[PDB]
């Protein structure tokens, strides 16, 4: 007899709604453990100036109860970190979850017991517990990556990651540098421009940027939008990206070139970056000829805004139109303030971190303040190969996944029974708040269906889960995204797997596959009892 009937691990999004559909929807007895001293996940971590969700404001929201669709407001297009954080304590005290989430508490190991049919779970403070089912939900883009640079550990300032920013850090009129300019480094750089007395970007590799469009919210729109919920929502689950905006169905090279421009224009003066990656053509990411007039209409607009030429020159990305999209306020704009320095580390790499700052190959120490890593995460599998997770014949989790992470349909594991990962491997690459819907809700069915039936375990077969690796790598391989050097695919951490990772088909589609295989009895699963 175990001590819970679930065990959550992570209080994000996903974890709080896991909660909610086991606890108060199904009765069953449960605890989350999250390691953050509060709830929120990424939302709770990333306090960082400038964090904010690209997801416009209307749909990064759960969608499961109308009534809180009704009552809460957003004011602002997209939602800055601290709106998103209070949005999920509220709806944390809405549902009465707090009692049973178990904050500051990490998860260190998970073993399943094959004679007892039970997982057990420890805690880094030295406790432990069981439960019959175990659901993970520890972050896609949660395990922080702070790479070895040398002397990284002299330097005497504030050194901190994206993902840890402190709460009481202000770098109003001090001298910044950041490192990276991913999605995390721009939107901070634009935020840090306005604060810091000298800001010193050290970027690798340039990247496209969009406007985000952002500002106030209309009002009335906000109550517009709310009276049409019903129909925003049908058009997100059926879509492929689950951003709220209608993608197109041209390809890009059956127009004119006159209307390409146009298209593009459009997208840009409306703002988002999967709305110009997905909202334009229906092709930017899967055709060559279509993706270089995309990656041609951005770097256009970096000539046109950017003053300086050789600023210009060294923000201009060459690469494909293939990275998870930006887009931002006013990005290549920063570069234009004269408190904003821009060093590329392609042309003077960094040779060490010292205790003043950092000194590039060309000799120069930039002397420092504050030093930010926004160097990414070990990304989708980082926190499960972190954890001494081990299954059946006490295999641990990194014994399955030496050809690259894996799972059945995102959310099962063979070997691992009675285990549910909330965005594992080879899940939803979407707007994720709908994918976690379509997750947690699937899960709640199957273990409902183990409790009202008696079964002791449920387990994906190891044939399954081989089918659905070749499902996603078949699919990846019809896009451009694997020709991307990025953390989708392995690739930003040393020595880490070049794998897929995601099922790249869509949130309409994944919901498919999902329905289709409850309906067909759980096709690819042993249900035993
Ligand atoms: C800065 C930022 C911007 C983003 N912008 C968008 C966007 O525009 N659109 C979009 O859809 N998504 C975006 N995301 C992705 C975002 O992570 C997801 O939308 C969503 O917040 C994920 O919720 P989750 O619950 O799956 O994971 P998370 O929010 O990552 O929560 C996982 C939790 O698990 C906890 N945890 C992990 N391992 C352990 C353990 N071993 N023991 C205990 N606790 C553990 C972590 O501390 C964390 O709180 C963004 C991410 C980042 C970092
Ligand atoms: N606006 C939002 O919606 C938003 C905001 C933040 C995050 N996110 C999500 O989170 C994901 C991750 O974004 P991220 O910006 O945190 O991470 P990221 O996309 O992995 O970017 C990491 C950055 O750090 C650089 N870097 C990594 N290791 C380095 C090293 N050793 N030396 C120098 N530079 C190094 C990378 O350069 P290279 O390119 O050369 O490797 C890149 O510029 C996004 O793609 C998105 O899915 C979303
Ligand atoms: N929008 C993003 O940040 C995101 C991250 C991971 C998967 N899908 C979307």
């Amino acid at each position: 007899t175990p001590d819970l009937d679930a065990i959550v691990i992570g209080a994000g999004f996903g974890g709080i709604y896991m909660l909610h559909k086991l606890r108060n929807d199904l009765g069953l007895s449960v605890r989350v453990f999250e390691k953050g001293g509060g709830v929120g996940g990424t939302w709770y971590w990333n306090k960082y100036p400038g964090a904010k969700s690209d997801t416009e404001g209307f749909v990064y929201r759960y969608s499961f109860d109308k009534e809180l669709l009704r009552e809460y407001d957003w004011t602002t297009r997209y939602l800055d970190q601290p709106d998103v954080l209070a949005y999920l304590e509220h709806v944390v005290e809405r549902y009465d979850l707090a009692r049973d989430i178990q904050l500051n508490t990490e998860v260190t190991d998970a073993i399943f017991d094959e004679e007892t049919e039970l997982w057990r779970v420890t805690t880094a403070g030295g406790e432990t517990l069981t439960a019959r089912f175990l659901v993970t939900a520890l972050g896609l883009l949660s395990r922080s990556n702070i790479p070895d640079i040398p002397g990284r550990d002299s330097f005497a300032g504030r050194l901190v990651h994206t993902n840890a920013w402190p709460e009481d850090l202000d770098i109003t009129g001090k001298r910044v540098g950041v490192i990276g300019t991913g999605s995390t480094g721009t939107q901070f750089i634009v935020a840090a421009a306005k604060m810091a007395e000298q800001l010193t970007v050290f970027q690798r590799t340039p990247q496209y940027c969009v406007p985000s469009g952002n500002g106030p919210m209309d009002p009335d729109e906000v109550a517009r939008i709310k009276q049409n919920f019903d129909s925003i929502w049908d058009q997100v689950r059926s879509s492929t990206v689950a951003f709220g905006f209608e993608e197109s169905t041209v390809e890009a090279m059956s127009v004119s070139e006159s209307e390409r421009q146009r298209v593009f224009q459009q997208a840009w003066d409306k703002g988002n970056g999967f709305r110009f990656m997905f909202g334009t053509f229906c092709d930017i990411a899967t055709n060559p000829e279509a993706n270089a007039a995309a990656a041609a209409f951005i770097r256009s607009k970096i000539a046109e805004i950017v003053k300086d030429p050789e600023t210009a020159r060294k923000l201009t990305p060459t690469d494909l139109y293939a990275k998870r999209p930006l887009c931002n306020e006013g990005y290549y704009e920063t570069y234009n303030r004269d408190n904003v320095s821009l060093v590329s580390l392609k042309e003077t790499p960094i040779e060490e971190i010292v205790p003043q700052g950092v000194r590039t190959s060309d000799g120069v120490v930039h002397e420092l303040d504050v030093l930010v890593f926004a160097t990414g995460f070990d990304a989708v599998d980082g926190n499960y190969r972190a954890m001494n997770l081990r299954g059946r014949d006490g295999r641990h989790i990194n014994e399955h996944w030496t050809e690259g992470p894996t799972s059945y349909l995102g959310v099962t594991k063979a070997g691992f029974p009675n285990m549910f990962m909330i965005l594992g491997p080879n899940g939803p690459f979407t707007n994720l708040p709908p994918s976690i819907e379509a997750q947690v809700e699937w899960i709640s069915d199957l273990i409902d269906k183990a409790t009202r039936e008696g079964l002791t375990t449920v387990e994906p077969t190891a044939d399954a889960e081989r089918e659905w690796t070749e499902t996603c790598a078949e699919i990846a391989n019809m896009t451009l995204f694997p020709k991307a050097d990025s953390w989708i695919f392995g690739a930003n951490i040393p020595g880490k797997r070049h794998a897929v990772m995601f099922y790249l088909g869509g949130l309409g589609n994944y919901r498919r596959q999902l329905a289709d295989v409850a309906d067909g009895g759980y096709r690819g699963f042993q249900l035993r009892g």
